[PDB]
């Protein structure tokens, strides 16, 4: 099975999923001198007040929080988007220390991790129908960038400890995502994929400019996570980001001057 070893990671994908060497692949590397203010771009529109968190789970390859997704209760619109996209979960990528983690770079930096909040296209009906269609998905990308402790990250940290093996899930009620957020909501947006198996090409990214401050000691809670199930060898989840690709025949756009 794939994941992000030296017998299983990146550099093997392609031989399941032959989509991994596509022409709109992710993550990318963000140029910021070269990608350009677009005035045709809506005004963004995040909108989770009313989002409802149900679980948390450790699937051996990130640990993903899981919304009840009946109702457009947490959507995001405008932007690049037409039409209504709902969320579905959020979770992480990260790194065995701070200097990298991120998927997206700017400029070629890395980030200590990245999060990935996941949104389907309400005309699909479900997030299995739409993640198979060109304008399906819609991700939200944001930086975490070492520094101050984030308080709207430590009910996350702190349920880690249960979920430490992979299978391993919990409940996870009443978690607001509008604290993952940072003040600025300045964006550069490009078409591309997921960034793991099956690297469908039917995300629209969305990737804030401006990072949200995370403790050195919450990056390190993530780092004992394991990629092992119970009483396997342990293996910890670490270095769970996929590397740039090719930007390809693409634009990067930027919501901002
Ligand atoms: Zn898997």
């Amino acid at each position: 099975h794939w994941g992000y070893g030296k017998h299983n990671g990146p550099e093997h994908w392609h031989k399941d999923f032959p989509i991994a060497k596509g022409e709109r692949q992710s993550p990318v590397d963000i140029d910021t001198h070269t990608a350009k203010y677009d005035p045709s771009l809506k005004p963004l529109s995040v909108s989770y007040d009313q989002a409802t968190s149900l679980r948390i789970l450790n699937n051996r390859h990130t640990i993903n929080v899981r919304f009840d997704d009946s109702q457009d209760k947490a959507v995001l619109k405008g932007g690049p988007l037409d039409g209504t996209y709902r969320l579905i979960q959020f979770h992480f990528h990260w790194g065995s220390h701070d200097g990298q983690g991120s998927e997206h770079t700017v400029d070629k930096k890395k980030y200590a991790a990245e999060l990935h909040l996941v949104h389907w296209n309400t005309k699909y009906g479900d997030f299995g129908k739409a993640v198979q269609q060109p304008d399906g998905l819609a991700v939200l990308g944001i930086f975490l960038k070492v520094g101050s402790a984030l308080p709207g990250l430590q009910k996350v940290v702190d349920v880690l400890d249960s979920i430490k093996t992979k299978g391993k899930s919990a409940d996870f009620t009443n978690f607001d995502p509008r604290g993952l957020l940072p003040e600025s909501l300045d964006y550069w947006t490009y078409p591309g994929s997921l960034t793991t198996p099956p690297l469908l090409e039917s995300v629209t990214w969305i990737v804030l400019k401006e990072p949200i401050s995370v403790s050195s000691e919450q990056v390190s809670k993530f780092r004992k996570l394991n990629f092992n199930g119970e009483g396997e060898p342990e293996e910890p989840m670490v270095d769970n980001w996929r590397p740039t690709q090719p930007l390809k025949n693409r634009q990067i756009k930027a919501s901002f001057k």
